[PDB]
C-alpha cells in the first residue's frame, strides 16, 4: 500500500464513557488526526469508534502498539476500517 495515504481505523469494545476526545488523546500520540467518530444509538456510546489518521504509517503503528490492550477493564481491538 502507499503509507503516505491516510487510513481509518476501526477500534472497538472501548469504555462507555469514551467521547471524542478520549480517542483522539489515546491515538493523537502516534501522528495527526483527521478525524474521530464514537457511535452511539439512543441508550448512548455502543462503545465502538473510528480514529482516521493522516498517514497509513501513523496508523499502522497505533494499531501494532494499541490492539489487544486493556483500557478500563476492557480489552480493545483495533483494526483496519471496512464497509
Amino acid at each position: 500500500e502507499n503509507k503516505s495515504q491516510p487510513k481509518r481505523l476501526h477500534v472497538s469494545n472501548i469504555p462507555f464513557r469514551f467521547r471524542d476526545p478520549d480517542l483522539r488523546q489515546m491515538f493523537g500520540q502516534f501522528g495527526k488526526i483527521l478525524d474521530v467518530e464514537i457511535i452511539f444509538n439512543e441508550r448512548g456510546s455502543k462503545g465502538f469508534g473510528f480514529v482516521t489518521f493522516e498517514n497509513s504509517a501513523d496508523a499502522d503503528r497505533a494499531r501494532e502498539k494499541l490492539h489487544g490492550t486493556v483500557v478500563e477493564g476492557r480489552k480493545i481491538e483495533v483494526n483496519n476500517a471496512t464497509a
